[PDB]
Formats: structure tokens, sequence, C-alpha cells
DNA sequence: CCGAAGCGAGCACGGTGCTTTCCACAAGATATATAAAGCCAAGAAATCGAAATACTTTCAAGTTACGGTAAGCATAT
């Protein structure tokens, strides 16, 4: 069975109280009868730390270097930017050249 | 007719511990025939497994309609 949007709060609370070291004990103390890998995916999907914030200037240098080094025609491989630049997903990163 | 010289020679060398070509004619070989019985054995007909050239669905990617605050400039008091 899927979640009911009521266990992620206690999950992140226990993860912050323990230090995000061992997710197995966290899942066992949470009492969901599910594997740690099955709940960690939804935890990271509901987490906000995976995203980014207002754009700086020093990262523009790296983006321009990566473009001038591995861009082809009118297509830009933003997946390479996701691989190199941490924090940027594939959805909202394309705006960096839109 | 004896004499010299080769010359071939029996004689010794210790104790022990077979193939094929024909007359012999007396058997063999090949010949049906039931007849029950299961199996082996090659030629078709039916059946099923592997899969490739196709269809559904999943999944990555960018471009899409729709804001979230924030900053430079006009004009009233």
């Amino acid at each position: 069975q899927e979640w009911s949007r009521e266990e992620e709060e206690r999950l992140q609370a226990i993860a912050a109280a323990h230090g995000h070291l061992e997710w197995q004990k966290i899942a066992e103390e949470l009492g969901t009868s599910r594997s740690a890998f099955q709940c960690l995916q939804k935890f990271q999907q509901h987490n906000k730390a995976l995203k980014r914030k207002e754009w700086t200037e020093e990262e523009d240098r790296m983006l321009t270097q990566l473009v001038q080094e591995m861009r082809v025609g009118s297509h830009i491989p933003y997946r390479r930017i996701v691989y190199y630049m941490e924090g940027r997903d594939s959805m909202q990163l394309i705006y960096r050249w839109t």
C-alpha cells in the first residue's frame, strides 16, 4: 500500500534526530512494515533539499564553459549540466539557456 | 712322390652357489503358408517451440501557459 501523506514528517524528524546515517533503523522505528529503499524514494521525492535556489554568477562561468566545450548546434545537453552541476534537475535547468 | 703352403675343419675354454585349382555328388539355399504375438523402420500428417519483424507501453528530453517578487521611471502633493 502507498503512503497517506502522514509518515514523511516523522520520517524526516527521525532522520534529522539521528543524522541520516542508517536508514534501516529509521524505517524500523517508524513502523511502516516496508523496506528502507521503498520509503527513501518517496522521502527524497517529497524532500525540498534536492532543488536549488536563486542563480549566482560564478555558476554561469561553469555553464558557459560546459556549453562552449560540449554543445552541438541548436541542441544543448542539459543532462551533462545535471551530471556536473549538483543540485540542478532536468526540468527547470533548461531555463538557464531559454 | 715327398715337400711347402694354403685351406676347410672338429676340437677344446675351472669349481660351485602352402594355395588354388576342379570332380566329388552329398548335402545346403531358395523357394509358400498360416499365424498369433511386440518391435524396429522409413515416409507423411499433425503439433509445438524459437523468434523476428511488428504493436503496446515505459521512459528519458526539451518547450510549453502560467507568476513571484523585485527594480527603474512617471507624476501628484
